[PDB]
């Protein structure tokens, strides 16, 4: 597998890189970034080489300016972590204007190269998703954006250490924003394949708390650790795994939907979707409580609200 | 880890050596047989070291008799699968009779050398692992069986490969008696988290066939293949997997129930159980449905008659 | 990846279907036997399944008989395991079997074939003939297996892991076989750098390794997980272009002093394009030379 | 298995925790650092658990106090990285001494609570891992260090690299000081188990060029990317693994030399040595060329200078 990652400079585009290039299907890893950083990437190649000694794996790593983008033709995917943090007084549509521009120009120029997947990280994820799509002219089956991918899976852990079960052994799910107009679906939440509504500590289970705590996880992390990396990139490398090996499962990605669902339409959002070789090859119609169904048609609003004023930017 | 296979020679034993000890935390294998079998088992141990070349692992692997079992001492398990085989004429209850002397000998004499796990798999499983609870003297968890867990695998596959989805992704439960009175838990069944009830194709799921196909499916192996060795080796591992790294699972097991479900006690018979590091370390109480449940005791009901005549012969 | 097994119905077919699925790269693997068998490899296909469950993989296992093999189109290797007597006898037979299936292959699609079927320096000539195929496409198991068996031979007596030991027996997959110790290391570390090669029992150890087959077969009736194993090794090679120098079954074309137009066991570069080259290495005089005789006998029968 | 990192803030220290949790054998992960750096280790501990999460892993992960290790009893591992960084005017000798009081504290709290192995990380790292031995009291099989283990494995990757293989099929070793004095050993460079000294380009190889990379390696990606995190985790995760299922394995690391070579005695110097469960259960006896084992010896002879002078520096 070909994978470009632009903006393997950053915290989590170096993580994945790293975690990327010592998958045995990872054959051909491509570290892009502006030039300034390019003796930066020159040394996390060296650094990802001496861990490919130690795992005793191999690939192709190369290191290039945002200038010679031939170096991602025939790329099987490329993901975009490349964007402006949020500092102290930018507010969310400022955010979401600049990284737009940024997103929106790499995925023009990811387009005029090859044909290729766009696999969006930056934030704000959902509206860089869809300008990604929209700058990129690809179909909606190869542009997808990371969601509330992370929010679920950090759900999944907070729900599995209070039910005393392994991490794997719970699959909850959050779709809507990648913010704080998420909806947790208890509805789809089950652990070892019994809805967690069949035990008899979901009754005690502290869902309000837990919902609260995964909403400001981010922040969280962005005091304590100055931002994540590891899960985020570990993120990445599950949803490239299901795509290299073409796994067709339902994961939970930031995606286009035109009316899967009641209402949500024209919107880049998180939704239930069916990842494979061909990237999103389905967006999963699912049934939804009233109060999942409602708060999803309102965040899907905001998502559209934010969406506009980049579309054209 | 430390595991012995009590009829290694047999077809699902000599495949579940082989799958254990290509695993890095299988460390020392112990395979034991009666003595005509030394020869076999011996030629099995040579045949295994080509293999741990190729994959690049290496284990211990010993051979003994059924007669010296002290080998056997300080094993984290021991998987028995010795028993006669069913043939023409011969009822259930024959060789539940027939069998439950067999392991129940060789539980007696686990119980002589060491205090372990065993890990019965011989049929009728359910009746074996009474036996076995009741002749080693160990608590009750130590001692559990296979029971549903290779039927709940292929009602597994069989609902995820009809809903398109790796086979990962389906995570379904087949409880009560390894033979006609199991009951599935369309309760328990999920597709990503997400109860299969909540899906379009449903209602179009044809229930009534699979499950015809589950109950089936290994009078068809044993047709056409001559019998089962691979998938039953690979629910082995599994379970030998999860008591090696402390996976506190919800697995389906063949184990004692003492009252965790309505009108279910003093039987071994296949539920849902919480495996980790010491065995079955809780049996998962859950809410099943008015018809599951009320299969799941009649399945115990028959369980717990052939349990009644086995118990002390 | 597609992968096809010719022989599937087998033991070593069956037990090898079985290691392939069970990878991630594996995602269509076609079992291929004749039609009394049709019966039998869909039972294995069942099996595998339920295996497929226990270790949570997936694949597309197909089953299909011998008289339609356009299933076998657009495979990146084709395993081939179909196959009083005298070694010419076995040699013989076996060789219209090995042909007729490379010819058959050839006719469907531009593949790689792996030959398992024995003698498996002579087969795989024949494969490599009747195929049509470039030398790069076609090649056996050779002596993988006896270097391996060599490999925990010198391991086991040195207390090391058994990947830690790589030692290499290029030649025959038979009598002529010579083992290399000059190309034998622990660790990277050549085995004449330790104060045990002088006590190490080469002569007790190369006697169990040519009679290793055989004590298998009076034994357990045959060898069926390390032979897969070693198969998956292969494969996997492929797959991921794995430039990797293993020890395996090839045509030669003058890449050693005087042996030459002949399959046999060689040192050589496995890669995505199936043996990339045969490497060319220095052999003590010894062994040079009892390559040389095992190279005449090999193509004696060839 | 029980693993503490002691210095997870630092940067190799975080890579290692995230390498090691994401392991099926690693069930407890005892993450310690100063007080001040208990915050970042908290999130760190929350970066971990998102990453099992998409691995499907799981582990126990604890957070601590340089002040509170009884969270370390049972450890079957404590991985030392916390030591000062190396700055401009500090010379090697400065930073030796400083990194050995770090260091020898740590040995000496570690075996004031339990009895297990030391794998010590921080430079100068031979002679850390010597006052690490000294310090700790612990048999000479449980304290060793990763010495030039690495500086193996970029050696391995440039050999493979130039003829063509896989880095997993190159198994060269670089034995001596982890820093200038190092001698990497030719005699044991193979290459699919043949020694490359049986190839054609063996006599093409650009020796020189590729130790004298290898050599400035280190600087360099101080220099690029400001340290090392991913790859000195790595080979730290290997020797875990190698320990934790007795994999009896021939591996170049740090560990007290008393003789196994020709006059070099007295000093920890990167040896070959065979890991299993015991830690280093042996110092391999191996032939080395006449230029090998008199640069090992010289390499040992300045190793046994920087430890004389910290061996009694509390
Ligand atoms: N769940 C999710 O979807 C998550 C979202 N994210 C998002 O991903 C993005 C990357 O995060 P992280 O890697 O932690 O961030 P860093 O700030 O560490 O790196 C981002 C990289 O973007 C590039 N960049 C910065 N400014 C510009 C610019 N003005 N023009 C072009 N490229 C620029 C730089 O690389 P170079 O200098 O080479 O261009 C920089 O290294 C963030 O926006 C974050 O919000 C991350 C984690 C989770
Ligand atoms: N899902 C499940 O729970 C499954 C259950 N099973 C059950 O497990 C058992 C083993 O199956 P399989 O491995 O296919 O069977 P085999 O008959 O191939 O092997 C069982 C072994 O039992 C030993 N054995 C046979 N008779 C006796 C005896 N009278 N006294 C002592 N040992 C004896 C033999 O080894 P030796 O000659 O060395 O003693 C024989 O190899 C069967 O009863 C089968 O029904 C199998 C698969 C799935
Ligand atoms: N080191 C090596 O290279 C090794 C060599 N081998 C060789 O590979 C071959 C396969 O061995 P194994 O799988 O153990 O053998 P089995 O005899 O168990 O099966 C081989 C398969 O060959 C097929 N077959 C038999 N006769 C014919 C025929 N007349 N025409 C077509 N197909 C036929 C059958 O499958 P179907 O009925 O589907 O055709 C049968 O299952 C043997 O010759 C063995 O010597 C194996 C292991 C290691
Ligand atoms: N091949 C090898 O053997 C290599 C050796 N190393 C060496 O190991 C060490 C780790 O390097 P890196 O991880 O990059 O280092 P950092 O400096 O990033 O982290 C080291 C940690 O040590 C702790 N620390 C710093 N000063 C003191 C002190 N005075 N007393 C106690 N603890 C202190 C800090 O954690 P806290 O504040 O929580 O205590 C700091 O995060 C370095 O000395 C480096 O030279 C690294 C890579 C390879
Ligand atoms: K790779
Ligand atoms: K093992
Ligand atoms: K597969
Ligand atoms: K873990």
């Amino acid at each position: 597998m070909k994978v470009t990652i632009i903006g393997a400079s950053g915290r989590v585009g170096s993580a994945t890189a790293l975690l990327l290039a010592k998958e045995s299907f990872m054959k051909d890893l491509v570290l892009i970034g502006r030039e300034h950083s390019i003796n930066k990437l020159k040394g996390l190649r060296m650094d990802i080489y001496d861990a490919l000694a130690g795992t005793g794996s191999d690939a192709n790593i190369y290191v290039e300016s945002d200038e010679n983008l031939r170096i991602i033709d025939e790329s099987d995917v490329v993901i975009i972590t490349s964007g402006v943090a949020r500092k102290e007084g930018m507010s969310r549509m400022d955010l979401a204007k600049t990284n737009a521009k940024i997103v929106g120009n790499y995925a023009k120029k990811i387009a005029e190269i090859c044909d290729t997947k766009i696999f969006v990280i930056t934030n704000p994820v959902d509206v860089m998703t869809y300008k990604a799509l929209v700058e990129s002219g690809f179909e909606k089956n190869q542009v997808f954006g990371l969601g509330t991918h992370l929010d679920s899976l950090r759900f999944k852990v907070a729900i599995a250490k209070f039910f005393g079960v392994h991490i794997d052994e719970v699959r909850t799910r959050i779709i809507g924003e990648h913010g704080d107009s998420m909806v947790p679906l208890l509805s789809a939440t089950s652990i070892g394949g019994i809805p967690i509504q069949r035990f008899e500590r979901f009754k005690e289970l502290p869902i309000d708390e837990i919902i609260e705590d995964v909403k400001g996880y981010g922040k969280q992390i962005i005091d304590l650790k100055g931002g994540s990396e590891f899960g985020p990139a570990a993120a990445i490398l599950n949803v490239v795994r299901c795509i290299v090996n073409n796994e067709k499962r339902l994961l939970t990605l930031s995606a286009y939907v035109d009316g899967e669902f009641d209402g949500i339409r024209g919107v880049c959002i998180g939704v239930p979707v069916k990842i494979g070789k061909d990237g999103i090859e389905e967006v999963v119609s699912i049934e939804l409580n009233k109060d999942e169904i409602i708060g999803f048609r309102k965040s899907a609003e905001i998502i559209k609200g934010y969406c506009e004023e980049v579309k054209n930017l």
